[PDB]
């Protein structure tokens, strides 16, 4: 099984995961309903976010560590089929979370004035309630608790991922092309953009992209150490702690309501 004084090492290590994950997630939410500066329509997009970002944390990694430091899966059959596909539901609900955060950033920008009287709160709910659907539509498609169709495999990884990944590395190309156009705020300016964009279009691809890259490596058959994929697959988990972070340190806004709880 393991070296149990590992085993007390990958609790802990989780668990902090576990921790950090409801604590900016949760500090998100804590911030946008409580600021007046930020009850706009665009910053429903980080609640909804940052509540499946919460769900997973707190319903599907402390499974997770069960199923691998222990070995087996203590129960059967109806918390591991409901598990296995509430990790499919919780991540594909955080990458088309991202790519529209990403999409709603970018109609702001190249059509500008005429994306304002379209951007009321009622569209924005209609996104929320809409990527949500598409979130649990991949994961339902109508003793090891281990992942077990090589066709459905690949669209599902493709829509959750690659294709979230394509309509938002696109998404900020065109807007890192667009701002630095703007200044053809001394050597700083640009040099701030080119990294609150690195980190921010960075982190997505260092986090989630090795796991699905070798998960359809596995579905075609390219062969992945056993390990080696253990750590992507945990890598992902701690994606959802960082997001909350990401969308929200590079905000004046938000780093000054955070300074008001947390004062
Ligand atoms: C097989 N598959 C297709 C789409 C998709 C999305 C997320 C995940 C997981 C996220 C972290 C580790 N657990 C699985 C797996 C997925």
């Amino acid at each position: 099984p393991y070296s149990l004084q590992v085993t007390l090492t990958l609790v802990c290590l989780a668990g902090l995961l576990m921790l950090l994950t409801v604590f900016g997630n949760v500090l998100v939410i804590i911030a946008v309903f409580t600021s007046r500066a930020l009850k706009a329509p665009q910053n429903l997009f980080l609640v909804s976010l940052a509540s499946a970002d919460i769900l997973v944390a707190t319903l599907v990694i402390p499974f997770s560590l069960a199923n691998e430091v222990m070995g087996y899966w203590y129960f059967g059959k109806a918390w591991c089929e409901i598990y296995l596909a509430l990790d499919v539901l919780f991540c594909t609900s955080s990458i088309v979370h991202l790519c529209a955060i990403s999409l709603d950033r970018y109609w702001s920008i190249t059509q500008a004035i005429e994306y304002n009287l379209k951007r009321t709160p009622r569209r924005i709910k209609a996104i929320i309630i809409t990527v949500w659907v598409i979130s649990a539509v991949i994961s339902f498609p109508p003793p090891r608790c281990e992942i077990n169709q090589k066709w459905y495999v690949i669209s599902s990884c493709i829509g959750s991922f690659f294709a979230p990944c394509l309509i938002m590395i696109l998404v900020y190309v065109r807007i890192y092309q667009i701002a630095k156009r703007r200044t053809r705020g001394r050597q700083n300016r640009e040099k701030r953009f080119t990294f609150v964009l690195a980190v921010v279009i960075g982190v997505f691809v260092v986090c989630w992209f090795p796991f699905f890259f070798t998960y359809t490596l596995t579905a075609v058959g390219c062969s992945v150490p056993r390990t080696l994929f253990k750590f992507f697959f945990w890598f992902g988990y701690c994606n959802s702690s960082l997001n909350p972070v990401i969308y929200t340190i590079f905000n004046h806004d938000f780093r000054r309501a955070f300074k008001k709880i947390l004062c």
